[PDB]
């Protein structure tokens, strides 16, 4: 019986990081990257990721769509094989979910005219049915930042593509990041996720060698699910 | 136990009609019609308007459209389930022209194959075909019916695209050249009916001969 632990949160506020920490506290978790960090720097695979990357990166309003539906489908079967392949109290962590893919990215591309009504409509729907037709989470862990420290950590990140992200995007993904997972006040069509409970995270400080508590208090959470 | 066949043919080339004159005949046959043909429709017609821009998100909702639409009715004595068209038609015959003539990209192209590849490896679970058959038309016959189908949009097809594709239908189901990632097709065996005749009411040797098929699966 696997437990299966969502970590979210804004671009570079330390989810791969911290999902590498907890990596080798226990041999009872283990941890699922999410594939477009792996397109995102430096196979088949890869090929297609980054070339959908860069074009998405490129122009969006032609090719949000085809990354969201890529992207989606990658951290679905990415996420099928470890169940598979590995894990007596096993947890999984994922970095991010297929709800972040959804109400966190396509939602913005939409509001944010990349993607148009039949666009966000037909995507709504496979979204919907492809995840319907396993994989949902015993709990959400939210690693929360500010747009600023988030914008600061790109730049230590000093990622090509990531450098011209502007901190106003931050700022509409820190939003949807805050209705979702602290007031609760995003409303979806997983009706479970409605009471999935969830525990934040300040990690505005820097962890990186100062996570006992951090950790602590994943441990304490876990204990409570 | 409910068999399987595809009625694959060029666009307009008879299928829908030969699939509800199918339909009245017999109780254990029934059909699932192409839901593109109810075409979806801003789609199709975004498809229509700029193909390099939609081809890829047409294919998608097009294929999983007809999915869905399979699935739904995959649930008499000797059942027969007709379909119209099939994912393989949605891939090697329109993914794979559509790539051909640069409406699509090799991303696009290589995104299509491998979603398709496992939006299906866990959906052949009844949507893997007995039987295919095949209604070969001229491309010459498949335009005038575009003109007694009379349809908006659809009016002007060229003479040159349904060339295309029936040269990618002869190569797949009469030649059988075309080579898939199903290792099963290979082996199913296909039915070959001429078409340029009308046979609105006059379609008894193409039913006996549905019929053969049939009883020899
Ligand atoms: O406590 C931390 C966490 C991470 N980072 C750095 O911030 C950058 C981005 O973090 P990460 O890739 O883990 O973020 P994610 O996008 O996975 O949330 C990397 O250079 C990290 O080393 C940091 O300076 N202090
Ligand atoms: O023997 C026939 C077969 C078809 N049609 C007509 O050809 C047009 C297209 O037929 P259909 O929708 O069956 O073609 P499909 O696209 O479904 O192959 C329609 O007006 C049919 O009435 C016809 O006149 N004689
Ligand atoms: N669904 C998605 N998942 C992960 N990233 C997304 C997604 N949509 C857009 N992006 C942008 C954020 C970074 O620029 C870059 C790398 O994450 O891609
Ligand atoms: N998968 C598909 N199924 C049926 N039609 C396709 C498909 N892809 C392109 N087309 C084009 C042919 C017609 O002009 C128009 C209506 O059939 O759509």
């Amino acid at each position: 019986r696997i437990k299966k632990i969502s970590i979210e949160g804004n671009i570079a506020a330390g989810k791969s990081t911290f999902v590498n920490i907890l990596k080798q506290l226990s041999e009872d978790w283990e941890v699922v990257p999410e594939p477009v960090a792996r397109w995102s720097n430096v196979t088949m695979s890869q090929k297609n990721g980054g070339n959908v990357l860069q074009m998405m990166y490129e122009k969006p309003e032609r090719w949000s769509f085809t990354f969201q539906t890529y992207a989606c489908l990658s951290r679905i079967r990415a996420q099928l094989a470890s169940l598979n392949g590995k894990l007596e109290k096993p947890v999984l962590f994922f970095e991010r979910s297929v709800y972040s893919d959804r109400y966190i990215f396509a939602s913005n591309l939409y509001e944010s005219e990349s993607m148009n009504e039949t666009e966000w409509t037909i995507y709504q729907d496979w979204h919907d049915w492809m995840n319907n037709q396993s994989l949902e989470l015993d709990g959400i862990i939210y690693l929360q930042a500010t747009p600023e420290t988030c914008l600061h950590r790109i730049y230590l990140r000093g990622r090509n593509e990531e450098q011209g992200i502007p901190l106003e995007y931050l700022e509409k993904l820190h939003y949807k990041h805050e209705s979702w997972l602290l007031h609760r006040t995003l409303k979806t069509n997983f009706d479970y996720l409605q009471e999935v409970p969830i525990l934040t995270l300040d990690v505005n400080e820097d962890f990186k060698d100062k996570y006992e508590s951090l950790v602590e208090k994943v441990k304490e959470f876990l204990s409570t699910l």
